[PDB]
């Protein structure tokens, strides 16, 4: 459990010093950054620092469920933002940096791992 857990510290870590990456630190202020719709088109809110409190307090138990979370930034900010805004494109970059880390951390190795054994224990 720990390895990954590691992995996703630092990769959390890599996202908010990543270009463009503050823009997805906090939970959007719907009033503050003049969205007042922004909670009514997002219904699952997520930021890296609700990621980083998640693994904070151990609340994730496998590795899926942080890269479900991240992922949910990115498909929450495409939803929200229009393709061509500079936020929508921000997004995508960092989504594309994220998903090669996932690669070159080997972090995909303990995705795959959690697989094979959930499906060992359904054959028993």
């Amino acid at each position: 459990n720990k390895q990954w857990y590691l992995l996703a510290n630092q990769l959390i870590l890599s996202l908010s010093k990543y270009e463009g990456g503050h823009i997805f630190e906090k939970l959007v202020d719907a009033k503050k950054q003049n969205c007042p719709d922004y909670y009514d088109v997002i219904k699952n809110p997520m930021s890296f620092s609700c990621i980083k409190t998640k693994l904070k307090k151990g609340q994730y138990a496998y590795p899926s469920e942080f890269v479900k979370d991240v992922q949910l930034i990115f498909d929450n900010c495409s939803l929200y933002n229009t393709s061509n805004s500079v936020v929508a494109i921000t997004g995508k970059n960092i989504e594309t940096y994220f998903n090669n880390q996932l690669i070159v951390m080997g972090y995909n190795n303990f995705i795959l791992k959690e697989k094979k054994i959930n499906d060992m224990l359904k054959l028993v």
